[PDB]
């Protein structure tokens, strides 16, 4: 067998970047609507016998490239596909991991069995909200971390970095933060939001010295950056020279690019699993960081039956 | 177990009427969308124990709909419902049954496969593009016919019925037009397209009566009303049950002979009615509320097959 | 892994040739009936790693049949075949693909299910009399099509076949009819019953060829060929991938006034060409062979769509 | 949801019976042939939300018949049956149950993999090949024991009962043959082959009773027979649960020494009992009706393992 | 169909418990081991067509108890009772729900899926140790919490509960006790913990003012009380007048004993998901609330098709 | 693909031998318990694309050991390997293969679910208790004999068994001893009980050799022994390919009269070998090693069904 890289509709760039590194065309396929709104797939080449990878992220209208990922995942399988692995750099759904207290879906789960009921006999992903969603699949998994290629940026991008702060937004970000200052041997600050009984003003709580430093917020997305811009004014209040963010997963919706315009960010760095163009056009502070190697290097090690947690820690 | 009927956001209107013709209230769901578009269902009662009807027709924002009718179905599993019912008047997908000779997806197998994972117990539909469509399910699937209400509408709006004729406008169909020519003793003249069409059976003079079991941008009637009025039919009517009318539909509709387009109600119709004045609305809810409460109470659904409720 | 090809009992003359085209020795196999008529069989020889096919025809004792090939499947699956594949050239219980008003089984969807609970990976078949029957598998489907046979059959035997007429029996499969015509750049006639018949397409002094997937009692083509008759046709064909000919069929044929009636050797024909004179067969073993080769070798399937291999 | 028995062709007799010992009439249905033989089954009455059992023995033609079973399920499972239950007096391909060296399929597990994908919740037979055939299932299976009524029979019937011996043909079901001598409190003689055949237990001028699950050939019984009569045993009775009596088994048994061969009506019996006088049946549509019954109500059914109704 | 509990041999007090508030016998099944130690079960009644309901905690011997759990779901499976549901108070191997970044199962999936091959139709269970668990299966999963008992201990036992601090010891904890901060309306405080290696703890930080307050350490589970212990000793350096240790779970496992006897906790206590008297005799700070209320009422609600989520804030 | 082989902690000495046997190292995994003894695994080295087996014997802490082994095939699945097979020289819960009366569980095919949910695509055995477990998988089971290893030892260390008799020690597994006679050209003597023995065929100043699948309380062989020497035997021996040896197994051989008590190494044996002196083992893991190696190359594994490597 033999690589073929498709491309859904959400991200194409990405899709186009990760077969310019693997020496690949990207195969012919038509990704369009009815209509009515139904989705249309025609793959427009053979794909028998071949171990097929399906680049789509969970962006933009996102039931719709759900659909439509599902849709050619099926249209692979039923074309006598060697193997068809889902190549989906944000999960969708993946917020949804838990009912809790509440009659409530868990959407990443039936997400998880929506892709196994179409045929993927494979997914890999980057930086999952929770990892345990992970256990969601019968099928293996392989969960990309940005983690190499923020190390990079930050390395390359802030000249104090040797004497700056990383600092977690909530608590269930300490541990991605700990182990980046642990791999850079800073310091780390935790920042929590209190009680919603202070009812004059929302209090954030933060723990570690971050005075007369450079703070670096690290989390793994920014929705609506409401976490983000209360962390940046905490840390403001603290004394912190500079702040940026750091985040692999930039869906930025709602108000969230008025609100980074408005806020104290020096930079707000995002990867690339998710498009971001349109909104670096409407907000100047947003940086990018390309990993399409560290998936181009996921896709080619797991045909070849090279080790991918490899690239847990190495930066292609 | 009691029913629950639980709207989703695609045809609000048809699940209330569902709902009064059974006396019950819509359950309380939240259905609507987070921030980055993701569906949030958040189910407002219990269901434990009870026998749940979700009402979502594939019409609309498809895709959505669809995903927010798999997501209520999940959610109400988990919730230990004793049995869930996917009520889908209007199938997604539908038109994709087959690949054919093309390296296409089979969507519609695709969706009954995502509706039984999602844990569907039973679908409810209404007049299939495929009735091999039900060959896609492991779980029954009741595909109730619009057809008792379509004579109905047209002995009480076509007076001279007893003469008309009723046409298939593609050759794929014909089946349901024999049946209804057959139900009214009528000659059912037949058409299909060899850019001109070929017409077989007396309509000069008389009523034509178009059925077919959707129309999408009415490519297919707007074709086989022009070959009919070519023939001399003194007027021309257009019968379906699933009113999709995408696309340039509106403006064929307007611009073309039909004396009257009937469509059911099993899609939203009344934005199109407004820019559409010889659209007309078959109500099928009771149809839709007598299968809900006969499947509920083990009595025959095929009983509706032939009987206005 | 390397092709292994058993036959069933079924058609033994088809597998022997798709074997010799595939330049194999068919595997060995003993597939008889203990003394109370459960099936027997016995893999003679290691299929551990292999690709294997089996060939069986839904014909015949046709429940007997099925029950061998699903025993054969599970006999290799167990035996740790690296894939098997059911080569079914006449697809049994195909036209039993949906329900439609009736308390009816879907039966082509549970000979689906028992195919793929056997442990088939992949499915080979000719001429699906409903393509959607592709949907009831999870696993995939190639479904060939005799037209490129049928194609040449028609151009090397009938010397009037650029004036000819292509005509369908039943409104259901025009769709092949129209695709042979396009091909032969011919008109396509239609036929179809209203205890008349009602025939489009200028017949009078020409060649009509009947095309149609199976010929079973010939009730089907036998009004057809009437109609044709009636309205001056010359001479009249039928051509048919699965030559059934079951019942009163054989009857029929030679008292009806086909020139021929041409099939497809995807049932064993030698009994049925013994009583009927005008019983011609198209052989099809090439194309079940070069289906084989390319799924094997990862070759396009979808190219023998439209080319005589 | 109510009781529903429906027949299938096999054992039409044995169905009736039991509709009788229930108070019920058998579920209509009509289950013949299409010209082509492919099984045609149709429901004649609704199902839905109904308790389904559908009797088919594994006898005559099996692979119709099991064709037929499955076909049957299927269409109660697609029409709403809230639960459905194979009632396989004798199971098909029960004596298929292993390998053991050789590139064979285990044929019962395929056949119980056919069955759960048909949709049956359910299975009640009547000693099983192998008890282990329980666990080639997922679904719960009730194998019933013709013990008590084989227990009637030699109390009723052999008036030297109380000095009689009970014994295994083959060495693989002693264990019946043990669990019945302890119940009537007699020695357990037993018998197996070396084409010579050795005895323990002393039968000389007593009754030998063989006592095995079932008779296909009667090779087994009749060896062990001629043993017995080498030893000296005045009489000697052979009883058995299934007779299925297929190739030359009559030949053999009038050619016998046997005073009685008595066998259960899991299979029917009066074509081979007009051939052979000393074949006596046992009915046991009472377990069968009471096992149907019991697992209706929610009533223990091992109960009947040793309490005849 | 009627109500069937059956007890395995794992918490055989409890099982009796929860009979009692049912006004029910427990069902008659013999569960020892043949001679070379496989597990031997033999359902003693008739379940056919009845609501079974076995009760087995992950405790003690767990790969005996769980496989007896497994045995004894097949046993009533095959037995034809209506419906098989397991009452699992501690859910096994829960801790192992990811992979992180090693070549490890996903334990909790695998033991998921074996329930759920058993012929498990409904899981009953308390304080999961990640709720994501309840995606693990496709049947229904109620994961109660002992909250609302945790909450009765909290107001009839700490004199200051009015003015004290809830502490969660690890990330994993955050939502539980600000939930529980919430219901008491006091301040709560979130300890950031790494482990290294599996069964110690390594490092930790206070994030939260716990100075002058009284503590309520709030947790899931205490296994070796390493946990407890680190946080309890962070509490104190940070300047907690004292400190209560509050779990659901009361594994104590290795040196939990010893290491609690040495600790300067006021209480520990713990639910009786787990078999606690021996615990008790050893150490003498263990106190347990009885949770078999909560358990026979989710048996009963799901039974009769009432509301289980109200017992999320009810104390029967 | 590459072969890796992996063990368990049940049975180290056997994988060793196996892993020497195909030039390989076994490789890196850590497998131990946590505080609370819940077991860990951790594969230290990437198993991505590789043809993984998992050495574990069902012996010793046989529920510790059966869920490492499941453990351990879950992280080879989610690890991306390309095939799992679950080596299993001993079967646990073989032995509750059936139900037979009793509300009891059929733990083998419990077992047999697990495996398959696990991940495992493959099992390789040795001697089954009951071969109809093989029916109890939807994936291959290989399972192999001791037999050809037991000739072997027989022929090397038993002066007179061109004159020995072959002796099941209980009615079910006479086909085994049956198989091994026709090999070596003998006799086989049967016994059962009726707390007396049973004994056909002469050993009478002969040797005879008691051939058995597993001993695990010894009760079995112990009463057979005590029979044949009741009946003269000079010498009596006991095979087995399991050597459980549970409970107060090495007291009763200690107190018996067996010249030795051969075992199998499927089970380590070191610890019952220091406490009785009459113990021997035939080492299995040549057999063992080429059946992996046959199943890795595609080459035939029935060819040591009969053949000693
Ligand atoms: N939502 C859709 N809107 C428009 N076309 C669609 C849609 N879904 C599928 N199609 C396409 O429409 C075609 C199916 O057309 P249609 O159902 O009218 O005819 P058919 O299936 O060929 O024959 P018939 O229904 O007459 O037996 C296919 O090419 C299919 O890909
Ligand atoms: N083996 C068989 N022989 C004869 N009739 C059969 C067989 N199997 C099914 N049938 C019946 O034949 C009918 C199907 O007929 P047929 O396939 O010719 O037409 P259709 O499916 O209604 O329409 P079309 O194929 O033209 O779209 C059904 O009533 C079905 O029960
Ligand atoms: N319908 C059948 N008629 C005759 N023989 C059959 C049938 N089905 C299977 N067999 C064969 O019969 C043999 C099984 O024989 P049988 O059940 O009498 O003995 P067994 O299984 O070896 O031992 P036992 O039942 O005494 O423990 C196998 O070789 C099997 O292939
Ligand atoms: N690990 C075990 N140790 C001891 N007894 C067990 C074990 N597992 C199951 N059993 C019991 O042992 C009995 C099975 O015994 P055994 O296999 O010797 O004879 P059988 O299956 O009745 O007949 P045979 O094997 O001779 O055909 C059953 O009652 C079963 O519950
Ligand atoms: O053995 P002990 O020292 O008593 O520790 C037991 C701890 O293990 C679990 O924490 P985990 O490390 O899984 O962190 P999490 O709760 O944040 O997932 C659990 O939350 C307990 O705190
Ligand atoms: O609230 P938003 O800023 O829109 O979303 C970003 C954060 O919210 C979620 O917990 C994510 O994991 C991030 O921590
Ligand atoms: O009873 P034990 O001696 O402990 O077990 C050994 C025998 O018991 C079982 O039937 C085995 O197959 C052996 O024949
Ligand atoms: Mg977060
Ligand atoms: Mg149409
Ligand atoms: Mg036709
Ligand atoms: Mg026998
Ligand atoms: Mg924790
Ligand atoms: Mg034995």
């Amino acid at each position: 067998p033999n690589i073929k890289i498709f491309s859904g509709s959400s991200h194409q760039d990405l899709s186009q970047k990760i077969a310019d590194r693997l020496g690949l065309e990207l195969g012919k396929v038509v990704t369009k609507k009815f209509s009515n709104q139904e989705t249309c797939v025609e793959i427009g080449e053979s794909v028998r016998g071949e171990d097929v990878y399906i680049v789509q992220s969970g962006c933009g209208e996102i039931n719709d490239n759900l659909m439509e990922l599902l849709i050619m995942i099926n249209a692979c399988k039923i074309a006598s596909a060697s193997r068809v692995t889902a190549v989906i750099p944000c999960f969708p759904y993946a917020r949804q991991d838990k009912k809790d207290k509440s009659r409530a879906p868990i959407s990443a789960k039936l997400v998880a069995n929506m892709l196994s009921v179409a045929g993927a006999d494979h997914i890999i992903t980057m930086d999952l909200h929770a990892s345990q969603i992970q256990g969601f699949f019968d099928i293996p998994v392989d969960n990309l971390y940005a983690e190499p290629a923020v190390l990079k940026w930050i390395r390359e991008n802030i000249s104090e970095w040797r004497n700056c702060t990383i600092v977690s937004p909530d608590a269930g970000g300490a541990k991605r933060v700990t182990s980046i200052a642990d791999r850079l041997n800073v310091d780390f600050a935790l920042i929590h939001k209190e009680r919603k009984k202070a009812n004059e003003v929302d209090r954030m709580v933060l723990v570690g010295d971050v005075k007369d430093r450079v703070a670096i917020l690290v989390d793994d997305m920014a929705d609506t950056c409401g976490t983000i811009c209360h962390a940046a004014d905490k840390l403001l209040s603290a004394g912190a020279t500079r702040v940026y963010a750091i985040l692999t997963h930039g869906i930025f919706s709602g108000p969230a690019i008025s609100r980074i315009n408005n806020a104290c960010f020096e930079a707000v760095v995002v990867t690339n699993t998710i498009p971001q163009e349109d909104k670096m056009k409407h907000c100047s502070k947003i940086q990018v960081i390309d990993i399409s190697m560290i998936l181009a290097e996921a896709i080619r090690r797991t045909h070849n039956g090279e080790s991918v947690s490899y690239l847990f820690s190495h930066v292609p």
